[PDB]
Order: C-alpha cells, then sequence, then structure tokens
C-alpha cells in the first residue's frame, strides 16, 4: 500500500475488480511507485506549469507509463525493453499518470518500479 508518509506506493497486480483502473493519489513532489506482478491498470494522480520526470529502477518490466493530457491523448514516458523520461503539463492540466500492465505470455515475476519528481518550471 501507501508508505508511511503517503508519498510512495507498493502493491501487486491483484489490485481490484478486473477491468477497473485502480486509483492512486500522491500529493508529494517526490516519491516512488513499485508495481509488483503488474496486472490491469492503475491511474496515479499527482497532487503554473509543471514538469514531471520519471526514473525507472532497472530492470523495468511488466508495464508502460503514460501521461494523461487534457486532450485525452497519452504520451509514453516509460516502456519495457531498452534512465529518465520527462514531460510537461499545462497550468490547468490534471497531473495524472496511467500505468498499464503489458501483456506477458508468462505469469512470472516482473516489477515495474520508478521514482517521480515534480518541478515548477
Amino acid at each position: 500500500g501507501y508508505s508511511e508518509d503517503r508519498c510512495s506506493w507498493r502493491g501487486s497486480g491483484l489490485t481490484q475488480e478486473p477491468g477497473s483502473v485502480g486509483q492512486l493519489t500522491l500529493d508529494c513532489t517526490e516519491g516512488a511507485i513499485e508495481w509488483l506482478y503488474p496486472a490491469g491498470a492503475l491511474r496515479l494522480t499527482l497532487g503554473r506549469p509543471s514538469i514531471v520526470c520519471l526514473r525507472p529502477e532497472r530492470p523495468f518490466a511488466g508495464a508502460q507509463v503514460f501521461a494523461e493530457r487534457m486532450t485525452g491523448n497519452l504520451e509514453l514516458l516509460l516502456a519495457e525493453g531498452p534512465g529518465g523520461r520527462c514531460m510537461r503539463w499545462g497550468p490547468r492540466e490534471r497531473r495524472a499518470l496511467f500505468l498499464q500492465a503489458t501483456p506477458h505470455r508468462d505469469i512470472s515475476r516482473r516489477v515495474a518500479a520508478f521514482r517521480f519528481e515534480l518541478h515548477e518550471d
């Protein structure tokens, strides 16, 4: 679950009703996500223009991380296979990441873990 200070989260793919996107809210400027055996999808809301940077912990596998734009469009920040991806949200954009488990042929141990940092550019 959430860490002691609620700036980080660490859970397993068996999060909730299959098909529903689980909901995470983190109101800090710096934190970490550890998604063990990713399954399904998660939406992480991160509570002037803002810049977000993600730093994966290698090996990173089992999921992709997208940034939700006001357009409803998505921007891939972190993906599986072959250090840092940044992106900028507008002043009025909801700061939301979408974590989507990748379809693995095997059900084995994969961990999608990353750190995030928010900057007021």
